[PDB]
Formats: structure tokens, sequence, C-alpha cells
């Protein structure tokens, strides 16, 4: 999968919500198998909530992956969507949390 190999190591994370609100921050990835990576998530929502999650990355086909996410530092909520590639240095994020909210965002370098 060219996604997933190209995933590994340090992206930007910029998302919003359903309740009108961004973050700004970091998505970590660590490969595991040849389909597996790891994430540690950073960041901040624009209300001031700080972001602290991790989660993991599971390849579906060459473009595309799904991901579950969970975040202690949100009352630990989940989110669960699609890593799809765009670019050598872009990745779209379609999400819902837990809460039923849809959740969608850009991975970049
Ligand atoms: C920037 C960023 N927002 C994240 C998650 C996130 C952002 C939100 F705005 C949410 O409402 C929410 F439920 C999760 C994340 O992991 N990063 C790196």
């Amino acid at each position: 999968s060219r996604a997933a190999q190209l995933l590994p190591g340090t992206w930007q994370v910029t998302m919003t919500n359903e309740d009108g609100q961004t973050s700004q921050g970091q998505w970590h990835f660590q490969p595991r198998s040849p389909y597996t990576l790891d994430i540690v998530a950073q960041g901040t929502i624009s209300d001031g909530r700080p972001i602290t999650g991790y989660g993991k990355a599971t390849v579906k086909t060459d473009d595309t992956l799904h991901a579950n996410l969970t975040y202690p530092s949100l009352g630990n909520i989940k989110a669960q969507g699609q890593i799809t590639y765009d670019s050598p240095t872009q990745f779209t994020w379609n999400s819902t949390t837990s809460d039923g909210k849809k959740l969608t965002g850009t991975l970049q370098r």
C-alpha cells in the first residue's frame, strides 16, 4: 500500500467539527506491520480544549486506511474514519466520533 508507505512520521493535522470549531495539531505515525500503523495525536481545539490521543490505522486499499482513535483529554471519546491519499504530502480525514458527530480534516507535510 502506497498510502501506508508514505504515512510514517509527522503530519500537521487541521480539523473542523460539527459544532463549528477547528483544531490544529499533529499526528505521529509508527508502522507496526505491512498493514498497520500506530498514531499519537496532539493539538488544541479552538475552544481551548487540549487534544491528547492515540489509535491505529489499518490498510484497506492502496490509497485508503481505516483509523480508530481514542482521546483521553476529551472525556475518552473515540473517532473512526478513513485516511485517504491525496498526494505524497497530503491526506484527507473523514470520520465520525463516538458522539455521532462528523469530524473531517487534512494531514499535511
Ligand atoms: C488537530 C487535531 N484534532 C484532533 C481531534 C479532534 C478534533 C476536534 F475538533 C474534535 O471535536 C474531536 F472530537 C477530535 C486530533 O487528533 N488532532 C491532531
